[PDB]
């Protein structure tokens, strides 16, 4: 049923995965960025040097002003923008049409990139952290409501766009078992780390400092961004195993990139890191382990040539520690709303080399797991 929805993303991690959408009467056609971090539905509303098309709403016969202004801040990039709703459809994904709020964008800042093809963003997360509050409804919320689809969606992102499944699970998208972890609380997708592991060696810190402020999974993030002592550490440890060679302090700060020849880059002298996150069940915890094959984005060469050029994808942050697209992309990740759980199971289109390989296993033992979220 769901065929129909496999393979409905484009783009990739350093820009983010869209979905197509429509809006208005008659419908306009344009792409949404899928962004799990954020509870906002926004489009371009009017010119601007990286949009290609955008939402006019002086030609939708369906549109409806809510007179409120709306501005929403991100960790990188903001927009002010005007409510109001209006019909809104996924023509590759359910065959239904909801009216939902629609924040039509009139300023921002750092926002859209040059070039990236879409021209909104659609936030997916809970009503708790919706601007101007949580009383605008987001857009999943009006999509459970008006129609019979299951409060429930997974994603499916590849690296070198990927498929989201909006109200159930493509058995064929993922190989293996699903682990799920608790939903922490909803309003985003927090969750728990509970351990660290770089190469089988544990990171050995508080679980605490793991999740310093809050662990979320977030689709429109491309690194892995970890806490300030965390990364540190991380770092340290991933610097140590791959001392078999040398980058500049540029590059452990994602600023400038490092190549290799064509089909000659040293995988093996960098490490696999394992996160940990806390289980359905007491005591019990799985792990999914990431190969630098994805925390090593592929970028192209300065000097335009033919070698292969990466970007250490892994970024501290000073708001918790957040699970990227580098993490989601060898996954099958399931949103499951309706049982306040997330899914991991390895994803079919998976990174490996011949010799290591992403993972998701269990079940694992951990003491005290409650004792590692922070307040
Ligand atoms: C208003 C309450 C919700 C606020 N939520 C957020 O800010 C969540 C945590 C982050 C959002 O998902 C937000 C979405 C962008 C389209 C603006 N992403 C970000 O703020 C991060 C910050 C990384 S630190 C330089 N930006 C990114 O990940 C960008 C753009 C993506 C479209 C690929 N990519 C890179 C490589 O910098």
């Amino acid at each position: 049923s769901f065929v129909e929805m496999v393979d409905n993303l484009r783009g990739k991690s350093g820009q983010g995965y869209y979905v197509e959408m429509t809006v208005g009467s008659p419908p306009q056609t344009l792409n949404i960025l899928v962004d799990t971090g954020s509870s906002n539905f926004a489009v371009g509303a009017a010119p601007h040097p990286f949009l290609h098309r955008y939402y006019q709403r002086q030609l939708s016969s369906t549109y409806r002003d809510l007179r409120k202004g709306v501005y929403v801040p991100y960790t990188q990039g903001k927009w002010e923008g005007e409510l109001g709703t209006d019909l809104v459809s996924i023509p590759h994904g359910p065959n239904v049409t909801v009216r939902a709020n629609i924040a039509a964008i009139t300023e921002s800042d750092k926002f859209f990139i040059n070039g990236s093809n879409w021209e909104g963003i659609l936030g997916l997360a809970y009503a708790e952290i919706a601007r101007p509050d949580d009383s605008l409804e987001p857009f999943f919320d009006s999509l459970v409501k008006q129609t019979h689809v299951p409060n429930l969606f997974s994603l499916q992102l590849c690296g070198a766009g990927g498929s989201m499944i909006i109200g159930g699970i493509d058995h064929s998208l993922y190989t293996g078992s699903l682990w799920y972890t608790p939903i922490r609380r909803e309003w985003y997708y927090e969750v728990i780390i509970v351990r660290v592991e770089i190469n089988g060696q544990d990171l050995k810190m508080d679980c605490k400092e793991y999740n310093y402020d809050k662990s979320i999974v977030d689709s429109g993030t491309t690194n892995l961004r970890l806490p300030k002592k965390v990364f540190e550490a991380a770092v340290k440890s991933i610097k140590a195993a791959s001392s078999t060679e040398k980058f500049p302090d540029g590059f452990w700060l994602g600023e400038q990139l490092v190549c290799w020849q064509a089909g000659t880059t040293p995988w093996n002298i960098f490490p696999v890191i394992s996160l940990y996150l806390m289980g359905e069940v007491t005591n019990q915890s799985f792990r999914i382990t990431i190969l630098p094959q994805q925390y090593l984005r592929p970028v192209e060469d300065v000097a335009t040539s033919q070698d292969d050029c990466y970007k250490f994808a892994i970024s501290q942050s000073s708001t918790g520690t957040v699970m990227g697209a580098v993490i989601m992309e060898g996954f099958y990740v399931v949103f499951d709303r309706a049982r306040k759980r997330i899914g991991f199971a390895v994803s079919a289109c998976h990174v490996h080399d011949e010799f290591r390989t992403a993972a998701v296993e269990g079940p694992f033992v951990t003491l005290d797991m409650e004792d590692c979220g922070y307040n």
